């Protein structure tokens, strides 16, 4: 089922408990993560997942994690996870202050299969409805106490957001700021597709930057595609040419359907994907 | 550090516990309570275990067997008693279980009361206003927010201290957009305004304190009015006194607001009292 592999690099037995109970990351979600996705024999773009897991362990007040260190852990249990399943693989680095009282971080690596939801997700698309996050776009940078732009494993309201769409027949959704600005979604990043051009909520938001998003524009922009931060409205949500919620494992879940309203098809959805598909082996 | 799952196992200190999937770790995905021990009991068990019940029932959580909890607190308790007279720090951990499973995570753990916890009772707290980011609409306006919760996803609370740490205060008064007193990133705001305590309202996306509730009780039968207003910061600054009300640190007064020093009033020396005496009240 679960496999696990600590930075020293040994991989620790199935069924046996790796945490205590008062680690800080189940106390009280203290501590910062990354996801990363296992395709073809290695895990994606790691430098990206490590480049922002080193912000998120500097905006929470935790030691620099040791990259060195984080590669090796990786890279056994990528190679383990090839060994045992030609399946993709949902790679993900945890990384928790610690015990309460201790000193030494909590830093391991988990490989776990893929949900069956991705597959849905990629081939068929999703359902989403906009929801008010309560937060105004001016939240990421003017108050830095809240450290939106930080992956951490304190995710309890994202999957809250989830469910209460789930009841409603909705299978994702899009946050949008009290000022009436497109935020991101609670577990993806909102990219649009307008006349060709792909959008993307500007990164002084309080929201995440997307790994696959920077490494999507990368593609994009080689390819002749012009990409640009702007500030997304709901009604520009409607206009576009395509909405898809990515993100490392999902990659790209096209929203036909947005508060009920179904949103017409483009050509530009076939290629989308693939530019996807590209990006997150830009790296390779 | 002492552990009681709800399974009813005391397990031998220093070995680990939780699975590395467990959605308490991976997502912070669970609600939990905090009690203090003192006199040989924890306080107000009931009114945590109410609170826990509608934490996991905003959280899609299965509904907690209050009769197995109890032993767990009970037996978790008299291990803490039976070792020091000290008072303890007991904390009820209800997470969703491990990732793909289907039990959920449930156990109790004592630990000592932090050294912060006596100077903040007998010397008070500097704290800050600081936004929250949510509207004070925000807890009706948007129930899928869950801010009226107390889950395991402290992330931003912590930060949040650690941020006025570094600007020499002791704590946070949460400030909504709008401008309205919330509460604390870890207890309840209290204010006095005449002989009159008040507090902001539940609908507010903020923690029913059980502290507060239980003051607002005992401090009404000794002829203190209570009610639940409005509160903007000139309210904080014009007030006869503020306090951070909590189940472990009881009653920390602020003594230092944004850098602005207020004064002591008589109303602070009975303070105190009212929140010991209201600690005590189940019994
Ligand atoms: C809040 C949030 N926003 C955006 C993303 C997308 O980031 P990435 O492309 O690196 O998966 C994620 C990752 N699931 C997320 O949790
Ligand atoms: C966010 C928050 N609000 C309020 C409180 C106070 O609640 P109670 O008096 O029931 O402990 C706490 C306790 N730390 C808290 O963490
Ligand atoms: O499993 C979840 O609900 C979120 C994990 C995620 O980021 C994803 O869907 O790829
Ligand atoms: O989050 C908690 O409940 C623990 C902190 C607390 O209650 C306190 O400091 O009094």
């Amino acid at each position: 089922n679960a496999m696990v592999v600590t930075l020293d690099g040994e991989i620790l037995q199935p069924g046996m408990p790796l945490l205590h109970a008062d680690d800080l990351a189940a106390v009280r979600g203290d501590g910062v993560f990354e996801t990363l996705l296992v395709r073809d024999g290695r895990a994606c773009l790691v430098e990206a997942h490590l480049q922002r897991l080193t912000q998120s362990a500097r905006l929470m007040d935790l030691p620099e994690p040791d990259l060195p260190r984080w590669r090796r852990a990786v890279e056994v249990a990528t190679q383990r996870w090839v060994a045992s399943t030609a399946d993709e693989g949902a790679l993900r680095l945890i990384y928790s202050r610690g015990r309460e009282g201790g000193s030494a971080p909590t830093a391991y690596v988990m490989v776990s299969p893929v949900p069956a939801r991705v597959i849905g997700a990629r081939r068929d698309g999703v359902s989403a409805i906009t929801l008010d996050r309560g937060l105004p776009a001016d939240g990421g940078d003017a108050m830095p106490w809240l450290i939106a732009s930080a992956k951490t494993l304190s995710y309890a309201v994202n999957m809250a957001v989830l469910r209460h769409a789930a009841r409603q027949g909705a299978g994702d959704v899009i946050f949008v700021s009290t000022d009436g600005y497109v935020l991101e979604g609670p577990r993806s990043t909102v990219v649009i597709a307008t006349d060709p051009c792909l959008l993307t909520p500007p990164p002084w938001y309080p929201i995440l930057r997307g790994t696959t998003q920077q490494a999507l524009f990368e593609v994009a922009r080689a390819k002749g595609y012009d990409c640009d931060y702007r500030a997304l409205r709901v009604a520009d949500l409607f206009d576009s040419q395509g909405i898809w919620l990515v993100s490392s494992m999902t990659l790209a879940a096209r929203v036909h359907t947005l508060d009920g309203r179904r949103l017409p098809r483009t050509p530009i959805a076939e290629v989308f994907a693939e530019l996807v598909d590209a990006a997150i082996v830009s790296d390779r």
